RNA sequence: GGUUCUCCCCGAAAGCUAUUUAGGUAGCGCCUCGUGAAUUCAUCUCCGGGGGUAGAGCACUGUUUCGGCAAGGGGGUCAUC
C-alpha cells in the first residue's frame, strides 16, 4: 500500500470507443456507421 | 465529400411488409455478444399423409380434320287457287 501501488478491481475500468483512427482500430472511416444514408448524417436520425 | 495507431475471434444484406413512399425510414428476416434450456436441430433409412405440376388423355368446357348416316337448307322444272 503505496501510492503507486493501489490498482482497479479486474474489469472495473474498461476503454471507450474511439471512431475513425484507422483499418487496425476496427472502427475506421464511416465509424461504424456504414454507407450514406440519413443515419449516416452528423445530426442524423428519426424521433421516438 | 472526408473521417488519422495495432493485433485476435465471429460475420451479413441488397428480401418481405408499410410509407406524400420509391437513392430516406420503421417492424420483421439475415450478423454479433451475453444468459437459459429440451436428443432441441441436421443428414440417411423405414413408417404415415395430402396433392393435381411434368407426362398423358379427349368423358367435360373450347378448338380441329376426314368419313359414313343424314335432320334441314338452298338450286332447277311444272304447280302456283
Ligand atoms: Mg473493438
Ligand atoms: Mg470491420
Ligand atoms: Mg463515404
Ligand atoms: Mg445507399
Ligand atoms: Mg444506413
Ligand atoms: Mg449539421
Ligand atoms: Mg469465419
Ligand atoms: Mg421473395
Ligand atoms: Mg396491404
Ligand atoms: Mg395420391
Ligand atoms: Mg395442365
Ligand atoms: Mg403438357
Amino acid at each position: 500500500m503505496r501510492l503507486n501501488t493501489l490498482s482497479p478491481a479486474e474489469g472495473s475500468k474498461k476503454a471507450g470507443k474511439r471512431l475513425g483512427r484507422g483499418i487496425g482500430s476496427g472502427l475506421g472511416k464511416t465509424g461504424g456507421r456504414g454507407h450514406k444514408g440519413q443515419k449516416s448524417r452528423s445530426g442524423g436520425g428519426v424521433r421516438r
